[PDB]
């Protein structure tokens, strides 16, 4: 069972309802109920108890984060640095973190709160540029500033020298970021609760290039030989880290764990299919 | 240490001095050597103790198997069903089974017996049709009789359906055989150790089929509709085995374990940039 469960997500206006029919909903089934403050705001839920995304992080016992795959992509983040159980009301299809169909989201999560759910754990990444320490759930991105800039970098692996590399950028994907970014430049499809972690370059110089899938217990490395141009380490595209001349990228499988949960009746490859756009049973 | 090693492989002529000179250094340096009989009978090696490839594999405590990569697959697929150290002689360049190249190869080896040597396992895949028990260390493919025949079939992961499929087979490859008839089928790279098994399709109907990496602890099902048209089963390219009406193909992580060992010089990254053609240091 869960004592206390918080409302997270950031609300275009008509959002607001799915808010506002959670919260009381969730009230009046006898929850103690802590709201983001931007949403107690938007309401105008005086009574509520409101906190931060660290706070309902630390004193709720389950987060139903509102909103798109995007909205879940900071949260989570967030929320993935503690020991709380998060969900997902998505807006219309499902998304791969988020699962509860809007058209019966109660239901589900009315069963859910019973102790109806499925509980799995996606990994994080961690990046050092050397000390600043940022993290991604989806992937890390090397890249120039200029679009079309060609750059030049090796890649040790496990503190060896693995590979040396000419093209626009390397992306460095989790099992999560797998249907994400990396997908649409050409990685493939890897199983959310797998230990693994795969590195698919970015327009690459030579033909020989392809996605290498390694270990998610393997430390990454990245060396460069000069700066005239913009390096840039991006973490699910958020703000661009400058990366200097003399510096190295170190990434690693971090700490934290997003700690998601799932109705009974869900399963990734129905979800991947939907997504995808797979057949569905045939006979 | 090891006491008994013994010479597999099946040598055109000129093939022969390799396993003539390895016998004789083997056998100068004291150990007790078993050759395979068809070596013994073109080396004419009338002192030699000789065996089969069961034998070999009961009774030695290391095989050389002299050859390419393809040698080393049947040999491998036997040798695995015990434990015995396997380490390989290539032709020329190194493969992904075999690192020893013949220019230096006495001498790695020498060390390799002194106990200088990193061990690993690789895993293979166990086929059912229901029944008939088949193995492979590269990969298993499903594909009818008729080369350009689209075949319609089910995929269960773990006894819960995953998804449809119209296309022309599926190619389900291990860690080792990712770098074999999968990556030409545009399927990506994994790390040899890594516990993982990917799914690759050969000629998908729809545009958004992508390979995809499953655990390797991972059990799959393939259900078939009717047959007018003839399913195989192929493991490792050896003889396919048929897939009558109302019979399906089960397919999951094999418990047989090839001990490969390497020279202390061995590295995966450098074994497969050079396969592949890739940038070895650039500063």
């Amino acid at each position: 069972r869960f004592d206390c469960i918080g409302i997270v997500g950031h609300p275009h206006p008509a959002a607001l309802a799915t808010h506002e029919i959670l919260y009381h909903w969730l009230k009046a089934r006898g929850y103690a109920v802590m709201v983001e403050q931007q949403i107690a705001h938007d309401l105008n839920l005086t009574d509520a108890i409101t906190g931060s995304l660290a706070d309902i992080g630390q004193k709720a016992d389950l987060a139903v984060v509102v909103g798109g795959d995007g909205n879940m992509l900071g949260a989570a983040r967030v929320l993935a640095r503690y020991d709380i159980k998060v969900i997902g009301v998505n807006r219309g299809n499902l998304g791969f973190l988020t699962d509860l169909d809007p058209d019966n989201a109660l239901q589900q999560l009315s069963d859910v709160l019973e102790g109806e759910y499925l509980s799995e754990q996606r990994f994080l990444l961690e990046t050092h540029v050397r000390s600043r320490i940022s993290t991604a759930i989806n992937e890390v991105v090397l890249h120039p500033g200029k679009v079309a800039h060609m750059i030049e970098f090796e890649v040790y692996i496990d503190d060896r020298f693995a590979f040396s590399q000419r093209s626009d950028g390397l992306i460095i994907a989790t099992p999560t970021g797998s249907t994400a970014y990396s997908l649409s430049a050409g990685g493939p499809i890897l199983t959310p609760t797998l230990d693994a972690i795969v590195l698919v370059p970015m327009f690459p110089h030579t033909l020989t290039a392809r996605p290498l899938v390694i270990s998610s217990s393997s430390t990454i490395r990245l060396k460069f030989s000069h700066i005239t141009s913009d390096l840039e380490i991006s973490c699910d595209s958020q703000i661009a880290l400058p990366i200097q001349e003399g510096e190295e990228v170190l990434i690693r499988r971090s700490d934290f764990h997003l700690n998601l949960i799932h109705p009974k009746d869900y399963s990734y490859f129905n979800t991947l299919s939907t997504k995808l756009g797979w057949s569905k049973k045939l006979f």
